[PDB]
């Protein structure tokens, strides 16, 4: 059911708008359009945002928000960026989770209609510790989707590694 | 003064104790002592965490606490970890912190008395990109404290950098 409304703060402020709680730290910006910018996650949780400290959640497609609203991410259309859809497998069993829109270090993204489809997310290292450098998405906005967590950097699911050679991936085992 | 004592939820669970607000998540646990895990800041801010909700606050030594109270840490034993004193010159100008006791990627601590004493955090990677990749502390223990920020990974202020040539450092320029 919902997340209980007593310990939630939501405000914006002319072009900066913040949904919080005790654990969710949810940062929307207005540069010329609005575009969530940074998500910090104390810890993942899986209830729904109350509607009641939501703000901009008329006309809400689920599937256009960010952060899942399974796991608390408001139906909010602050809760959005252009060239994403919902991240139901992102790296939500990680700890220390923060979410923005920078490279994951070392990396790159191009756009082409040549990439695979969305997907788990998927580690910018594999395995055995190497760096996956080169990625892609086929219609997603720069600068790309990014988990920083606890054990490396991973990216949004439209964004899939360009591998030339066999390596072994890992990838988010999670479906929120 | 005061950060408001209306919107904080600190509890502690057996062997897991938090203190949050709607900014910080503060994670403490006991294994065999009590140390403080993992802390995530939303935002970094500049107000007193209240003691009416602040667990084991009996004599307290502020140069003990890792987050300074000046910048809403909590005037807890839980707020503390063996072998460091308080992060006032930690890297609180970044966006995006988590602090917890881990390796930066790719780098090595040792615990020596050559090493050179406390000073700003250092973030592991040089003004031109290169990772440094060993480092000391004359008595912190380990896993060392480190900082993930939106901007690379950062060292507590006892763990220093261990180099062989000429190299510009990036270090804090904060004291909190």
């Amino acid at each position: 059911d919902e997340c209980d409304g007593a310990i939630i703060g939501t405000a914006v402020k002319g072009h900066v708008a913040v949904h919080s709680d005790l654990s969710y730290w949810i940062e929307s910006r207005y540069n010329d359009t609005w575009k969530l910018e940074r998500a910090v996650f104390g810890e993942v949780k899986s209830c729904t945002w109350p509607e009641t400290h939501t703000l901009w959640g008329d006309d809400v497609e689920e599937s256009e928000l960010i952060i899942p609203h399974t796991i608390a991410g408001p139906k909010s259309k602050h809760n959005r960026r252009e060239g994403y859809k919902t991240q139901n497998q992102g790296p939500w069993d990680e700890n220390g989770i923060v979410l923005d829109f920078d490279y994951c270090p070392g990396t790159k993204v191009t756009i082409t209609e040549d990439c695979s489809k969305r997907g788990p997310s998927v580690r910018t290292t594999t395995d055995s510790g190497k760096l996956i450098t080169d990625w892609c998405c086929r219609s997603c906005s720069l600068p790309p989707l990014r988990f920083r967590t606890e054990n490396g950097c991973w990216y949004g699911m439209e964004i899939r590694p360009v591998m030339h050679d066999e390596t072994t991936l890992v990838r988010s085992q999670v479906d929120a």
